[PDB]
């Protein structure tokens, strides 16, 4: 039998203190690997500055100076470009994973996860007016397919805390807003419900005429933000385009496993948080003998090039 | 176990797919072959307003230098996500019905179009047009979904100038530059299918760069397409992250089986032609018995909602 591979992506919004978090727990070098965010690509690989140009055509948007719609092309353009590491590192590591399976052989420890920038950042825009919803559904639709042990840790803060450490952390480019964290922290707030809902049995077709008047109510899951009327017939109905990327967001997200830390504490604190709940996290088999050393190698490599 | 027959007929536009595609459907009964039309309606309608001729007018517009290459790109970008929109959600929901590959289909699936069209040959087309990066055609390239098994491609030969004068019979612009490009990228990926079931690998030739039958020349690939200095290090090598997206679109386009019907002659000489191909076509199974019924549907649903 293959050797064992332990995935964890440390997602959530922004400004909870994740980076320094998991730069804490970037602390053997050789069986566990940490995957930075691809702050080079970001800035300079992908495209010029791509961050201040999301910020800033939001702030435009804002201030009235460009329209919905310039800032949607802008805004679903970036998407592509910030979703981009995340996507290729996928496309790489799925051939390697087997099947679910006593301590791994490899610990593989991500800034973010694919739907970070596929689905919960376009969905944050679209409630900011800086994102058409047919274009979240299109990312949405490019969603790649949800391996074994897919093991999402996301955050817990309040939101005074968390305005207090976004505020100290502004990654280049960014401007502090505050409508941008509430949309972000609902998004993510929507997106924890929403495993919940399909892990218990929630089928959204079933409970779609809810958002009309031992589960989440539908209503608190992300199936309510595509009520929106750009997806419906003149009837109110769903067009059956947008109903099959809902299937396949119910698909994606129902077998996720989703871990929840704690950011209210300090630094070594939420460490040992990350560490306890590993445990609980679902370790797989690799496909091939030289799968653990392919991956780490990817995995440096990864860090070397677009690390910050 | 019923058996499936799926058949993305794909190529530069103006040759004669769709007309081709439709005379094959009527050969067969209303029960056992489908047609998967172009989503126009999306296009035009669902997912974005006239996004055809957005497209045309926005490189009419950078040809004519009233806008720069940059706000080109962005706009090319999205609307490139939203041109390839339903048939990445039509792949994602197809996918778990489709088993191994494998007499008589109980089902064939005729498609106007492959995933690839809107996630490949129009970016790149679009990249040599000088109207999208080439950091974005490997964005939407790593996006590509994994290739089902039994994944027939028909591509298209018609001489150049013949190819001419039908478009010019004919939401969009006489772009005679756009038309060289989309016939070469199409005529790349020939190459490229063809290169990679001869053993080609793109690492070992990539040096060799500068500027059925035998295994081509990787400078006749879509390999050659990135070598462009925006994806070289200071060491003149790839960035890693970028061979990493041409690691996958070889990966993705290995495994299919491609066609080349002649668009040199008259419609029903091209459904006779066509209809000779499928017989050396690679039929799968299907997973669940009445996965051909619920395959059968969503392609009505599909050609109902958004053919014209
Ligand atoms: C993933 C991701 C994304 C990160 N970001 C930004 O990147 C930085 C990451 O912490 C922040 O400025 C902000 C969260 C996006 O704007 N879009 C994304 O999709
Ligand atoms: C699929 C598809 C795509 C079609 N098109 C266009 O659709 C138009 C059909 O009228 C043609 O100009 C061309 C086929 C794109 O420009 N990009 C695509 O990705």
């Amino acid at each position: 039998k293959m050797p064992t591979l332990l995935r964890v992506y440390i997602d959530g919004p922004h400004g909870m203190g994740k980076t320094t978090t998991t730069q804490l727990l970037v602390a053997s070098r050789d069986d566990i690997v940490y995957v930075p965010e691809p702050m080079t690509y970001w800035r300079v690989l992908g495209a010029s500055e791509t961050i201040a140009n999301i910020y800033t055509t939001q702030h435009r948007l804002d201030q009235g100076e460009i329209s919905a719609g310039d800032a949607a092309v802008v805004m679903t353009s970036a998407q592509i470009t910030m979703g981009m590491p995340y996507a290729v590192t996928d496309a790489v590591l799925a051939p390697h994973i087997g099947g679910e399976a006593p301590p791994p052989a490899l610990t593989l420890i991500f800034d973010r996860h694919p739907i970070a920038a596929l689905l919960c950042y376009p969905a944050a825009r679209y409630l900011m007016g800086s994102m058409t919803p047919q274009a979240v559904l299109a990312f949405v639709a490019l969603i790649p397919p949800t391996l074994p042990g897919t093991n999402i840790v996301l955050g817990a803060l309040p939101e005074d805390r968390h305005i207090d450490r976004l505020a100290k952390r502004q990654r280049p480019g960014e401007r502090l807003d505050l409508a941008m964290l509430a949309a972000i922290r609902r998004v993510y707030g929507l997106l924890a419900n929403t495993v919940r809902y399909l892990q218990c049995g929630g089928s959204w077709r079933e409970d779609w005429g809810q958002l009309s008047g031992p589960r989440p109510h539908i209503g608190d899951t992300l199936f309510t933000l595509f009520r929106a009327p750009e997806l419906l017939a003149p009837n109110g109905d769903l067009y059956n385009v947008f109903a099959w990327a809902l299937d396949v967001l119910a698909k994606r997200l129902r077998s996720m496993h989703v871990f929840i830390l704690d950011y209210d504490q300090s630094p070594a604190g939420c460490r040992d948080a990350l560490l306890q709940l590993t445990s609980g996290m679902v370790q797989t088999h690799v496909t091939t003998p030289g799968s653990i050393p392919t991956i780490c190698d990817l995995a440096r490599t990864f860090a070397r090039e677009m690390g910050e």
